[PDB]
């Protein structure tokens, strides 16, 4: 790989401050998050790049009052290079006492998507836990009011503005079904122009002309909850997913007409966590982008790889991103995104843990961004 012979390059900083950080993400209204959770990042057509979390406003649980919160770069050309070259803290949608997230958006021409799931505030996945009033959930369950919901936003303006969500879920959500979750992460757009975005046991393809997609589901079987989506070097799609039990990616490849099987990975080990995926580049040699924590068990093994297969059947060692660590984040790793930037190199947000109630939910919860060129990749010690 001649991109091997560059400099090697890195950066990192955090992006996402927590409420116990100095200089804390609050939105301009004054409402700050105990933690920000579960990122997605796209660089748009016109450099911009957009940086999508959960803010969690109490705790750093998945249910409560929980806003789809982002930063823009202030300029299309700034790369995301230094923390002054990103706006302020903005957001998508906060109405309610309700859970707004698993932020999963997708660039198409002009126009950014962003799905995302929701549930009622007084609802969450297991029930049982305890809301900041004094009460407890109820247990996300096939209702309307009580099931996971699916939203869909758009953007027209390079970020800057989003329309009001709109429910997608009678139509891009399987009737019956109680959790769900889209990503969290990104979609893709094909070679052939359709949209891809991945969510639980299915795909959410988008068909029209730029800009203008009407969606419908692919159903997946053997799909996983949070899933990964990459259209490989040959022109395939590939889902690339968290599995439920602790151990190694899940992977089916195939087309718009199906996918295959759902298989263990046993080059991908992975705790049970969220993933993501990037193809980035087409022209020689092409390469798939895998970010995870390469462990069987903790989140604290984030690892960076590189596939050169057509099928991205295998990849890399690659890089630790503890070589290049950050010391005022709390233990890094976790959910994590990837985009391309203009500048050719690799921008993640990465997940960070304070730990300080270690599993509790009072643990503070950052958001990490990265960046690097391949030449750091590929040059680690392991690599
Ligand atoms: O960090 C996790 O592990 C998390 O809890 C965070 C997410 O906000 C949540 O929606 C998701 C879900 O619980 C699993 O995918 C099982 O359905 O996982």
């Amino acid at each position: 790989d001649p991109a091997g012979k560059a400099a090697q390059y890195h950066k990192e900083y955090a992006l996402f401050r927590s409420a116990n950080m100095p200089s804390p993400d609050k939105l301009a209204t004054g409402v700050g998050f105990h933690s920000f959770r579960i990122p997605a990042v796209v660089r748009t057509n016109t450099g911009r790049i957009l940086a999508f979390a959960e803010g969690r406003r109490h705790n750093n649980r998945d249910y409560g009052d929980i806003n789809l919160v982002y930063k823009r770069t202030k300029s299309p050309t700034n790369n995301g290079e230094n923390p002054t070259d990103w706006e302020s803290l903005r957001e998508v949608v906060g109405t309610g006492p309700h859970t707004w997230g698993n932020p999963t958006p997708v660039v198409d021409g002009n126009t950014i998507y962003l799905f995302l799931s929701m549930n009622d505030g007084a609802y969450s996945q297991n029930g049982g836990n305890t809301l900041p009033d004094g009460t407890k959930t109820k247990k996300i369950d096939s209702t309307w009011v009580g099931r996971r919901h699916l939203y869909l936003t758009t953007s027209t303006d390079d970020g800057d503005t989003w329309t009001k969500p709109v429910d997608m879920t009678k139509t891009l959500t399987p009737d019956g079904q109680a959790w769900d979750a889209v990503g969290p992460g990104n979609g893709i757009k094909l070679s052939t122009g359709e949209l891809v975005i991945p969510a639980q046991g299915r795909n959410i393809i988008g068909r029209g002309p730029s800009g203008n997609r009407t969606w419908s589901m692919q159903i997946l079987k053997g799909a996983g909850s949070e899933g990964t989506i990459c259209q490989t070097p040959d022109g395939k799609l590939m889902r690339n997913d968290r599995p439920g039990p602790m151990g190694h990616r899940s992977v089916a490849r195939g087309t718009l007409a199906g996918l295959g099987p759902f298989a263990t990975d046993n080059g991908l080990p992975d705790p049970a966590c969220q993933g993501s995926i990037l193809s980035y580049n087409s022209d020689e040699p092409a390469r798939t982008i895998f970010m995870n924590s390469a462990s069987t068990d903790r989140r604290t093994a984030m690892r960076v790889r590189i596939s050169y297969d057509k099928d991205a059947a295998k990849f890399n060692f690659g890089r630790e991103l503890k070589d290049a660590p950050l010391g005022n984040v709390g233990n890094e790793g976790g959910y994590s995104s990837m985009t391309k930037t203009s500048d050719y190199k690799i921008g993640a947000l990465v997940e960070s843990d304070w730990y300080e109630d270690k599993g509790g939910e009072k643990s503070h919860r950052c958001i990490i961004w990265r960046r690097f060129n391949l030449s750091w990749i590929i040059n680690g010690p392991n690599n």
